């Protein structure tokens, strides 16, 4: 019985009723992200990828309620462990699959970070996170293929924490757009 978007643009205009009020259903979210079939042709005007990180591709601003953009991964590419700076974060595979490592949160004394969990996103499967949830990491299981993924914030936001899973220790980082409504930007 979940509404099934027949194209990423009928997904797009659900999600604007979906964050339209007040409160989310995040396992509605969940789960109409996830019925999207994935159709490189609607996307791939995003995926503008880079030899040596991945990018960040804005695709809708939700009317301010959410940000929803493409990262594109290349051969092995991967984050760092981060958190998400207070929002609902749903990320849905597009191409490929990442591969999730969950963390604990450090506390101040330095220690080597601990993985909470561990698991490999399937074909169209949209995760979902929160600070509360814990920290991530997500990496692209392949070294000869690529993988992207449809991230969804809400609210929208610019800066989180990059942690160092030798020691817990965090540092803000600015995050940038590589492009916008599939247009690059200045770099
Ligand atoms: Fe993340």
């Amino acid at each position: 019985e979940v509404l099934k978007p027949r194209t990423l643009a009928d997904l797009i205009r659900i999600l604007h009723q979906l964050f339209a009020g007040d409160e989310v259903n995040v396992e509605e979210v969940q789960a109409i992200m996830e019925a999207y079939e994935s159709d490189p042709t609607e996307w791939a005007m995003y995926a503008k990828f880079d030899q040596y990180r991945y990018t960040r591709n804005l695709v809708d601003q939700g009317n301010g309620k959410f940000n929803l953009m493409i990262l594109c991964w290349g051969e092995g590419h991967g984050s760092s462990i981060h958190d998400h700076t207070n929002s609902h974060c749903f990320l849905k595979m597009l191409q490929g699959n990442l591969k999730e490592t969950l963390f604990a949160w450090p506390d101040k004394k330095s220690n080597e970070m601990v993985k909470k969990s561990e698991r490999v996103l399937r074909e169209n499967q949209c995760a979902y996170i929160n600070d509360s949830v814990g920290l991530h990491r997500v990496e692209n299981i392949s070294h000869t293929e690529p993988a992207v993924s449809l991230h969804l914030y809400s609210p929208p936001f610019d800066t989180c924490h990059a942690f160092d899973q030798r020691t817990g220790h965090k540092n803000k980082v600015t995050m940038t757009f590589h492009s916008k409504f599939g247009i690059r930007t200045p770099n």
